């Protein structure tokens, strides 16, 4: 109980900021996560020994792919940590408990391939889960780990609170399916503008949590420009590998995934910022005003990509 985890001064301060980068030292990530759970949730929410053992199994079950890896998981957990910490009073106890876990577990056992490729390859997971294929698998892996011996970090919850946290985690993980993002944000926008948005409507909270999960998931676009620009290299390494596997299946990939159309990346990013990221952090800032720094960082990077196209970098 009286073991408060502590980061060096620079991290201790910078970890509070939305644009924090967890750094290249892999063996510090688990401790960064535990620091966040304790500050966000309490040193009581989890038995340290089970938490440590859960984290390390979750790590083992992420793969050495270029983007969808252990570092992405911990990055997406930190963004949620910054949103929870900047909206102290808006979230219940279970929610704070489930969401950080859900963020750490949301891409479990990702092989670096889109749902589309799994469907076209005719992967067994595509027969097991017809929609949100990888996202149903990720949740499945989370439950499986929770059910290992000494791995049940939710042991002290009652049967009610236990089903409530697993359902929070399931909706949060399912919501990271970008195909579901667009519909969800539109309804949130319409609700917020007609003033029907009501954070006591459980159905409405579900949507707000989904949008937060998209915002956390996409948070490489909210970093300082060098991080955002270097993360893009890892993102496109996976897109181009999937483009290669599409061509092996005798299908021309969309240009995003075609490494022969590398030239088009900077314009492809503009579209994604205009169609996806900016609308995402705008609707989020409207519903949760203290998240405005993610909108501002995202606009700044949109501006940086506009400077790439114009030959100014
Ligand atoms: O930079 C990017 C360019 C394109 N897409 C993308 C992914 C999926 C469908 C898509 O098309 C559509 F616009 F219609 F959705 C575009 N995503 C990113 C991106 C930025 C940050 N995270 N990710 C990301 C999210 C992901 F979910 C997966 C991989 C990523 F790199
Ligand atoms: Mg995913
Ligand atoms: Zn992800």
């Amino acid at each position: 109980g009286l073991m408060q985890f502590t980061l060096p001064v620079r991290l201790c301060k910078e970890i509070e900021l939305f644009h924090f980068d967890i750094g290249p030292f892999e063996n510090m990530w688990p401790g960064i996560f535990v620091y966040m759970v304790h500050r966000s949730c309490g040193t009581s929410c989890f038995e340290l020994e089970k938490l440590c053992r859960f984290i390390m199994s979750v790590k083992k079950n992420y793969r050495r792919v270029p983007y969808h890896n252990w570092k992405h998981a911990v990055t997406v957990a930190h963004c949620m940590y910054a949103i929870l910490q900047n909206n102290h009073t808006l979230f219940t106890d279970l929610e704070r408990k489930g969401l950080l876990i859900a963020c750490l577990c949301h891409d479990l056992d990702h092989r670096g391939f889109s749902n589309s490729y799994l469907q076209k390859f005719d992967h067994p997971l595509a027969a097991l889960y017809s929609t949100s294929t990888m996202e149903q698998h990720h949740f499945s892996q989370t439950v499986s780990i929770l059910q290992l011996e000494g791995h049940n970090i939710f042991s002290t919850l009652s049967s009610s609170e236990y089903e409530q946290v697993l359902e929070i985690i399931r909706k949060a993980i399912i919501a990271t399916d970008l195909a579901l993002y667009f519909g969800n944000r539109k309804q949130l926008e319409e609700m917020y503008q007609t003033g029907s948005l009501n954070l006591n409507n459980q159905s409405h909270r579900d949507r707000v949590i989904g949008l937060m999960m998209t915002a956390c998931d996409l948070c490489s676009v909210t970093k300082l420009w060098p991080v955002t620009k270097l993360t893009a290299n890892d993102i496109y390494a996976e897109f181009w590998a999937e483009g290669d596997e599409m061509k092996k299946l005798g299908i021309q990939p969309i240009p995003m995934m075609d490494r022969d159309k590398k030239d088009e990346v900077p314009q492809g990013q503009l579209g994604f910022y205009n169609a996806v990221a900016i609308p995402c952090y705008t609707t989020l800032t409207q519903i949760l005003p203290p998240t405005e720094p993610l909108l501002k960082a995202c606009r700044d990077n949109l501006s940086q990509w506009e400077k790439v196209i114009r030959g100014e970098e």
